[PDB]
């Protein structure tokens, strides 16, 4: 079994910007959700073959996750916050529908999500 290649994280050809929301993105919300308890499933690409999850990406067709989102960031990626907000959102609903109702997964997403949601309910006014 195989992996599919990851999200793109670099990409000469793509303009962006430097922006005090896509900072506070990195800085207080990227931040905040990877390092709580539950940020480690998601902290990375799902590992299909090593998780023993052939499925996964039969299913999951736009993957994303806080690796790739934090490499992003990093990378100077985006040219807005609306694009960082949409990866998480991806990957919170991704979560949703790979999994079922009440699994242990879904629970974790959720706390993040609730997380998430509160941070940026406090994104800076853009400068
Ligand atoms: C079952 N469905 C999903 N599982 C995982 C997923 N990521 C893991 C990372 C690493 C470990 N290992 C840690 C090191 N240990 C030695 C061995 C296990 C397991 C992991 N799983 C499986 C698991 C199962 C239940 C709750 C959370 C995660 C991520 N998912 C996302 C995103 N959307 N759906 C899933």
């Amino acid at each position: 079994s195989m992996n599919p290649p990851p999200p793109e994280t670099s990409n000469p050809n793509k303009p962006k910007r430097q922006t005090n929301q896509l900072q506070y993105l990195l800085r207080v919300v990227l931040k905040t959700l990877w390092k709580h308890q539950f940020a480690w499933p998601f902290q990375q690409p799902v590992d299909a073959v090593k998780l023993n999850l052939p499925d996964y990406y039969k299913i999951i067709k736009t993957p994303m996750d806080m690796g790739t989102i934090k490499k992003r960031l990093e990378n100077n990626y985006y040219w807005n916050a609306q694009e960082c907000i949409q990866d998480f959102n991806t990957m919170f609903t991704n979560c949703y529908i790979y999994n079922k109702p009440g699994d242990d997964i879904v629970l974790m997403a959720e706390a993040l999500e609730k997380l998430f949601l509160q941070k940026i309910n406090e994104l800076p006014t853009e400068e």
